[PDB]
């Protein structure tokens, strides 16, 4: 109980964070050195020991945490969970994902990610509309072009892949649409509207995420530093209205 | 009259919407399975029955609607009409367009689309300017390059297609402009200004649609949930001016 | 003097504008039909008469204008001048530029263009910075790569062209930078920073034009329709401060 | 002391600035003429004298400055330092960088750059997140594809280069991902999420820089011209609250 408190004070320490950071980076650097195919077996052996170590430190850390907060207190945070899964999973193939923990552990990084996650609900409808345009476009392109262009359109999967490439504008004309039009001369009537509508919609999607993510992140940075945020101008004005109701009611008296 | 009301209450139900949704998706999934060229004839036969069914359910739905609102009440909504045409047309070649009904039937999706449609008027002039730049650029490119580069510029249609590809930046240089400059060394004086002006204008077009669409959609989401929207800060301030005129007029008294 | 006034009333008419519009479009459509290389000589002859006619109507129009406003009144407008040059020039090679007159004659189109022109001053410094980055990058790329890659970098002109292509991201890697790195393995140290800095700066340029152009255009549309614009919230608030100074000064009394 | 003041008045002069500008441009134009490989040795000799001259003028300038402000006063400005290094370095290989001095010497250009530098801190976390996604993606692509695609993925450096090309969307599909999928058919499960996440994040990075840079630059342009800036609407409203507290406190009296 005094122990809990002294440990929670270690954990919530800034030096302790710096140390977990340093270990994430180290574990990351070593997984990077291990991509190098030319390494001696002793080189690889060291590196792989450096990694067992990193992972052991994380076990202690997570222990120090589940303890100083209890099972239900730790698992109350999605970040703790994420930290827990990522570390636990290594105890049972892309280990480099452990480097994501730079996000869970560094607060300003965590707040960028939380802004983005929190913005996802409010673009869900733009994303659904994009999804529907894709699905429809892919069925039509399969039926229209699948028999004459089967590597690009031969089945629904192929069509979706190709249309995604088309929406990114990558070789959409020299590589896809001009060859298509040599066999189907009006194919531009399909492809040009597809491009116009998906590029508009995907930028609508991007801009909505970003504008909202940034506003959320900024409120969170405010709360984290002063315990509150700026009131919306919206509600500042309403309050000004209140002081003017209590002046018109004191002026009638 | 009590029937009408009990049916309108079915139709406007949330369970009924969920069911029409489920049928759109089903009809959609089956039109997707039917792109698959390898299907047995019995497989295709089933799928095609699953589709007759979906379309029959939509007939009933639309019936339940034209009735519970009458001919003129139903046809008062552009969405009802859209629903009606799309379903009626199937009763007389891209049937997959029926999946658009996910937009007409799901309200938050409908509001995204309405925001976009409603924003179109206020960019009509940017779009016209883009149209004029294209038309002019295509006439000039036809006259300048049509004889030496006829696959890309040989007629007005070819020129427009090529210029659209150029504005999207797709192979504009390695694939179009460098080959053009080997014959017409100053062609960069045409193509580089075209690119600068159309990319600026089309992004002006995109940003205007999106900024307006989003503001409209957000007002509509507000009205749908509370029957009104936020007053513009603009007009909140004017009202503050009013309470200050009735305080300066009570203070002169 | 009464004539002047009755003519100025014709000119400023909405039917007269519709008629000049109709003639611009006609002249435009015919210059378009004339790109078609397959035309009979009689077909071309007609079309070319349709064009002499269009241009004659414009002479009358401009006459009706220089008269009903006098030499100095007409030439007081940049649009009148533009109209005058474009029409006069045809009386002494890209005639299709006459279609620009759709912009000079249609007011909502004119206001889009005026917004863009008026926004140019306030991005002049971002544009200059882009210009400087290009100039410097092109000198360095010429010296670094000109001897080994002379078609892309062999002189300053070649370098600028190539770098413009690189900033648009068009084949920048498969077509330019990977071949360059086969001879100069660290060339990515030049090209990747160039891309990062020019794409950031050119989007800064684009966004500044567009945000300002749109705000200006919107003020102009306001003035054109009601003779004034919205006061900036900025100055609305200052005025609110004024009414509160005359309430604190009446409250001290 | 009177000398200092009369020299500081020269230096801070508008004619003196115009003259340093003119010399930067000249030095720049000559370094440009010197890229031209065809020059006579006498042509190159002149040009190289024109450059010694330019650099001498800059020595005097910098002297006139270090003097009229003293060692610690001059070196108090990052721009003076930059000017000093750039000029001093030439006294000990990309000399064309001297043209950057157009930025240090022209104030509206300096303010664009200061806005951008000052905005960098507040996107540091978005940039770090992009850095982490890249690092992780490059380790995984090396392990997944390095043995079968070693020119693109054969080591970490190769992977990062390729992924940067992929994020710019340049030939990402016809040139990289389709060839990859012929050997590793599910590679789209890696590449398409990479593209979606990096393009979203890099645009978040770009938009944050630009929005902040522009706001900072605009405040700086305000201060430079009137010695102060616009107060944030934020704080204008708070002040309005103050005058309403001194009216409710005078109205209770
Ligand atoms: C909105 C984004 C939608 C993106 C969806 C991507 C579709 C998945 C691609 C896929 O499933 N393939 C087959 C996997 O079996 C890819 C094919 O393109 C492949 O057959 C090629 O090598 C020819
Ligand atoms: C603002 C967007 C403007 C887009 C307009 C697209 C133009 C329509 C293209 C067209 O009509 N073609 C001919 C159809 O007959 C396409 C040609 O490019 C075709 O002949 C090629 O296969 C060579
Ligand atoms: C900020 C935008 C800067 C754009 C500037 C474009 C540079 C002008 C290009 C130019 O002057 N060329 C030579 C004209 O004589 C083009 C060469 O690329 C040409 O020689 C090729 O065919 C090889
Ligand atoms: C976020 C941006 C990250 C950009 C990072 C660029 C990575 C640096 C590229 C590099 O170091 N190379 C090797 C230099 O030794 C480039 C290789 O691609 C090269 O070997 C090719 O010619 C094959
Ligand atoms: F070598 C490691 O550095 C990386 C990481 F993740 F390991 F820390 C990074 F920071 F660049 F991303
Ligand atoms: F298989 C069907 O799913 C699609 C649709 F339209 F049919 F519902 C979608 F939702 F993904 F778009
Ligand atoms: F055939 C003519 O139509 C064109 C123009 F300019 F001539 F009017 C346009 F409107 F599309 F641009
Ligand atoms: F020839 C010189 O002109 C250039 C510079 F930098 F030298 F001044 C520029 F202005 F275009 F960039």
């Amino acid at each position: 109980s005094h122990m809990s408190r002294k440990i929670r004070d270690l954990i919530e320490s800034k030096r302790f964070q710096n140390v977990i950071t340093a270990i994430i980076v180290l574990n990351g650097a070593v997984l990077g050195l291990l991509t190098d195919t030319t390494l001696s077996a002793s080189s690889q052996n060291l590196l792989e020991r450096v990694d067992q170590l990193c992972l052991t430190i994380f076990i202690v850390e997570i222990s120090l945490k589940i303890y100083a907060y209890g099972v239900r207190g730790f698992f109350r945070s999605g970040w703790n969970l994420f930290d827990f899964v990522i570390v636990a999973i290594a105890l049972m193939t892309f280990r480099i994902f452990r480097v994501m923990r730079l996000v869970s552990v560094i607060p300003t990084m965590r707040r960028v990610v939380q802004g983005m996650l929190l913005a996802l609900p409010g673009v869900g409808s733009v994303a659904a509309l994009l999804t529907v345009v894709f699905y429809i476009a892919a069925v039509m392109a399969t039926n229209l072009y699948g028999a004459t262009f089967p590597e690009w359109f031969g089945d629904l999967s192929k069509s979706l892949y190709t249309l995604f490439q088309v929406m990114t504008l990558e070789s959409w004309s020299m590589g896809i649409v001009r060859p298509v039009m040599n066999v189907h001369p009006n194919a531009w009537v399909f492809f040009i509207p597809f491009i116009m509508l998906t590029t508009l919609t995907v930028l609508n999607l991007f801009i909505g995420i970003i504008v909202d993510a940034m506003a959320i992140t900024k409120e969170q940075e405010e709360e984290a530093k002063t315990g509150h945020h700026q009131e919306p101008i919206s509600q500042t004005l309403l309050h000004l209205g209140d002081r003017l109701d209590r002046i018109e009611k004191q002026l009638a008296q």
